[PDB]
């Protein structure tokens, strides 16, 4: 716990909460430093969830929607990983400085603008703070500790999900971390064309051909294998070797970057509720210096760029590069680098990587049982046994990639498109879930139409789907303009938030701009466009010929008839079910 980098920010939460600021020596935390208390102080669419009552039935659908927050936390967050042995940690070293070396190549590092942050808040309480002046001048006096060497605010504030933990932080702490180093997402550090194995900046529409491109690569099965918690297994030397960026920038910036680096990912300090008597509740003020702040600006691109590198590793390991007298120590990097300097480009276009999913096509099957380095790294594989070999893929189409897996179809007129698939009940449950309270039946309807616009857009091969899609379209107003989010996801472009004619808008992605679509004649119709085989849609939750989903869809305009008397009858209404 180092006093002299977390201090300020300790005493000043402190000086706002003096008065019942106290320190429960019986506080739970084992393995996050804790420094006191203070006394501290979901929603469904109602639209989506009128028209989608067959599954009101169904768990997979409904279960979507402090003492939660205290769990989450004491399972997952409140855990701590032996580091890795010396040789790893050279090996982890040599690979980051590698990799750097590599993204930036043609790609300089600059600072973001206040100006590239307003047009970002624009695009997607939220929209009134970077109008406001007050708001730049707390930015400002932040940055000004930060150039002298300390930290007052850069304070998370984490909510338990109870599966994840979320990590929040004021708009002033994002604007200053975005500044210096917001220039990886902005310039694409970790898009296909700079890093070989990274996927930023592509949409889910093309994630599939991605796949189909690396099954055709000679070598081994495909590889996707979870790290189990990921953002927890994030160690203090992942951090230093992500932190080798800087040495990529100016004096300027590098000191921007650096204050960035040392407060936000390094020295983190977290408020957390805890459940405390009488239905009373406290707020604790605990630290660590490792693992990852999930929900942070360049948390995607970190997550990236270390995946990469523990890709690159386990591939040494596999073709026997590295040994295991290479774990304690490694005597001669010589290798190392040449494996690097001959083969890390071509192991890079054998990977997709976006955060911490990985997908990875090796030179032979011997990747399977590479464990040894990825187990010292704290790299822990999801479900299977630490030393258990992975089990690879042979049809690319059953590989898991973005909790998505990909599928070829094909048109009436007989062209193939490779379209993104997972359950149903997944796509529906976040449907039925609105964020907001006072949500006028107006955001809600709108929030409905993006839903329905995003699943005709990458999901019309679903029959229930592309039935409910065009149910809400036809009871929401035409001129109502979709709002919200329908994903968190990187690779989610919203191409579906517009009013503009979805069928035109499927022809733009799929036809127009899609390059593994060689024949450029347009669609100019729906039917045209296909379903999964009923066995698939049938094996990714399709209710089809299941009774309630039947009465479901012999209902429907008498369903839409209701929602637009509700919405109201004087508003203007297309007919998407005809
Ligand atoms: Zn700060
Ligand atoms: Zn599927």
């Amino acid at each position: 716990p180092n006093m002299k980098i977390i201090g300020n920010r300790i005493e000043r939460i402190r000086s706002e909460h003096a008065e019942t600021w106290f320190f429960d020596e019986n506080h739970p935390y084992r393995t996050w430093a804790y420094h006191g208390s203070y006394e501290a102080p979901s929603l469904i669419n109602g639209v989506v969830r009128l028209l989608s009552k067959p599954w009101d039935v169904v768990t997979g659908v409904t279960g979507i929607a402090p003492y939660g927050q205290q769990r989450v936390f004491k399972e997952k967050v409140d855990t701590r990983v032996p580091d890795p042995q010396e040789g790893t940690r050279q090996v982890m070293s040599m690979v980051s400085s590698w990799l750097w070396k590599e993204l930036g190549k043609h790609k300089r590092p600059r600072v973001c603008t206040k100006e590239e942050f307003i047009n970002k808040v624009r695009s997607n309480t939220a929209v009134e703070a970077v109008n406001d002046p007050r708001f730049w001048a707390l930015v400002d006096k932040e940055r000004e500790h930060h150039l002298r060497g300390e930290c007052q605010s850069c304070v998370y504030n984490m909510m338990g999900k109870r599966s994840r933990a979320i990590w929040y932080m004021w708009l002033g702490a994002r604007f200053l971390e975005f500044e210096a180093l917001g220039f990886l997402n902005e310039d694409h550090w970790m898009g296909r064309e700079n890093s070989g194995g990274g996927v930023e900046g592509l949409g889910l529409q093309r994630l599939g051909y991605v796949l189909e491109e690396m099954s055709r690569i000679p070598g081994g099965r495909m590889y996707a294998d979870d790290t189990a918690g990921w953002d927890t297994r994030i160690s203090r030397f992942d951090l230093e070797n992500e932190a080798l960026i800087t040495n990529q920038m100016e004096k300027g910036h590098r000191a921007l970057a650096l204050a960035i680096i040392k407060y936000t990912y390094q020295n983190k300090v977290v408020k957390v509720l805890r459940p405390a008597e009488k239905g009373k509740t406290v707020m604790d003020i605990i630290s660590r210096q490792d693992q990852r702040g999930s929900g942070q600006v360049v948390t995607y691109a970190l997550n990236t760029f270390t995946n990469l590198v523990v890709q690159l590793i386990r591939n040494m390991e596999a073709e026997e590069v590295l040994e295991m007298q290479d774990l304690w120590l490694l005597r001669r990097s010589e290798k190392v680098t040449n494996w690097l300097q001959s083969n890390g480009w071509d192991r890079l276009k054998r990977m997709a990587v976006s955060g911490d999913d990985c997908v990875v096509k090796p030179i032979d099957d011997r990747f399977a049982h590479a464990l040894r380095f990825l187990n010292d790294m704290g790299k822990v594989r999801k479900d299977t046994q630490e030393w258990k070999p992975s089990t690879g893929w042979d049809n690319w189409e059953e590989v898991p990639f973005c909790s998505h897996h990909f599928n070829k179809l094909h048109l009436k007129d007989g062209r193939s498109i490779v379209v993104p698939c997972r359950h149903q009940d997944e796509l529906i449950g976040r449907a039925r879930v609105s964020p907001g309270a006072g949500w006028s039946i107006r955001e809600t309807a709108c929030l409905a139409k993006s839903y329905a616009q995003m699943w005709q857009l990458l999901y019309f091969h679903r029959r229930d789907l592309r039935l409910m899609a065009n149910a809400i379209c036809s009871s929401v107003p035409v001129d109502w303009v979709p709002t919200g989010r329908t994903t968190w996801s990187i690779h989610g472009k919203g191409e579906w938030m517009t009013t503009e004619d979805m069928l035109v808008v499927w022809n733009r992605v799929w036809i127009e701009e899609n390059d593994h679509m060689e024949d450029k004649t347009p669609v100019t119709k729906w039917t045209d466009i296909p379903y999964l085989g009923k066995r698939e849609d049938l094996w990714c939750g399709s209710l089809i010929g299941h009774r309630p989903r039947t009465t479901w869809a012999e209902n429907i305009k008498n369903t839409v008839n209701m929602v637009r008397r509700i919405i109201g009858d004087e508003e203007k209404y297309m007919d998407y079910l005809s």
